[PDB]
């Protein structure tokens, strides 16, 4: 049971590194988001007061319960007639979000039957889509293997892999998203990263804004791009332990010599 | 590539799910969307000083309000959602540098968290191994897997959902719904435990840490069950065609 002691040491150290990494990212995001927050938090109260004052004739407090009744929309007399969010197409993009575990959450089920089905549908879809993604990844890895046909040559081959990768699966689809969805250059690249890393905040969605040839390419862009980041995230993880183990040899060697 | 036709089965599984969700969600959509129209007209008539016009400006500036959070701790939990690939989206980055940092922070954190979760999973798999090597011939393997899934759904689904039901104010289904959506790394964000003061939220993120390793094992077994079912349906298709050809010969 000595190897179990050796495992628990490594596990606890990784968890201490993860916490540090989380603390670092925490401080950086809040040092990047708190400023625009407080500006918006004060300029929304300016608009509250300047439209309570212009119209004190509401039962003034209901503005806040009104806003609550509007955060439930999370309509107007103009275009009181819309299209669905669970139409013949969006439900098949939402079934895709469930099995891919990207879960943008822009439209989530509200029926108890829908919630229970979504649970069973995920528990069966996540493994099934895993076999699909594995088959697609093996297929594309052999397409790359055919096209690439000692250690220095294989580093060059990994470089040209990552290059065509960001070209086909990052550059081109982001430009397509920038064109049709009307996003910026960063918003497109941000959307590509958040989608194919299976994070999917839902702040940007390709099928959210209201050609029907658009989407069949989207979910099958998503399918193959997931195989791509799967390889890329695996290479990044491999890079992390190589750096991690050689920083461990350097610290042990640093300490040991102690400037002679 | 004949095996790679799983694609087509996945597309069916999607088309099937599609027809089910629109048969489960588009109805109440209409009920909700017609009960919103009634509310608006109930607000212009009941408040005649507010006109058609002031309402539109109000709705616009609140849809803009859709775009305290990022506090000393909520940014830590955002980072937790980033590396776990759960990404509730309840609080998303808006700064240009915040977006780029979020990109880089994910590309580097997701592998790191993968190593952590792998270490926690191996550690918990051996903790499980100690208990079951004691409680646990060919048939017994099924009972052992039953005891795994049974006692795991207790610790990582039942008990934390009851905790969420009481404390967070959800239903039994909303709790179980949240548990699955979270620990399957899907995370729509419709329900978030700490999305709606340093003790409820770290206990959850430690739960999340260990429950992810739990569903990871559960999802892998289910995939293995699917593999067994698929091979045994293939051998049954070969049986059916073989005797159907037998019969045609007769
Ligand atoms: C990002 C942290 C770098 C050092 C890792 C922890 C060293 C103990
Ligand atoms: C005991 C192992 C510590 C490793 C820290 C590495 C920092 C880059
Ligand atoms: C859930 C039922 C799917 C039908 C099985 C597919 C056999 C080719
Ligand atoms: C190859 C046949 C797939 C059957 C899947 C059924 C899962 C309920
Ligand atoms: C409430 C149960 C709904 C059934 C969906 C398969
Ligand atoms: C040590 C097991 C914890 C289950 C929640
Ligand atoms: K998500
Ligand atoms: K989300
Ligand atoms: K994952
Ligand atoms: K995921
Ligand atoms: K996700």
């Amino acid at each position: 049971s000595a190897i179990n002691v050796m495992k628990w040491k490594t596990v606890s150290t990784i968890f201490l590194v993860v916490v540090l990494y989380l603390i670092i990212g925490a401080t950086v995001f809040k040092a990047l988001e708190q400023p625009q927050e407080i500006s918006q938090r004060t300029t929304i109260v300016i608009q509250r007061e300047k439209f309570l004052r212009a119209h004190p004739c509401v039962s003034d407090q209901e503005l806040d319960e009104l806003i609550q009744q509007i955060v439930a929309a999370d309509p107007l007399g103009a275009s009181s007639n819309q299209v669905s969010h669970w139409d013949l197409g969006s439900s098949f993009f939402f079934a895709g979000t469930v099995i891919t575990t990207i879960g943008f959450g822009n439209i989530s089920p509200r029926t108890e039957g829908g919630k229970i089905f979504c649970i069973i549908y995920a528990l069966l879809g996540i493994p099934l889509f895993g076999f699909l993604l594995a088959g697609v990844g093996d297929q594309l890895g052999t397409i790359f293997g055919k096209g690439i046909a000692q250690t220095k040559i294989r580093i060059i081959s990994t470089i040209i892999f990552i290059l065509f990768g960001c070209v086909l699966f990052v550059a081109l689809p982001a430009v397509i998203f920038k064109h049709i969805e009307g996003w910026s250059a960063l918003d497109a690249i941000y959307f590509v990263v958040i989608t194919l890393t299976t994070i999917g905040f839902g702040d940007y969605v390709a099928g959210g804004s209201d050609l029907d040839f658009y989407k069949p390419v989207v979910w099958f862009w998503i399918l193959v791009g997931l195989a791509y980041f799967a390889a890329v995230l695996s290479m990044i993880g491999d890079w992390l332990r190589v750096i991690a183990k050689k920083t461990k040899e350097a610290v042990g060697e640093f300490r040991a010599h102690a400037a002679e």
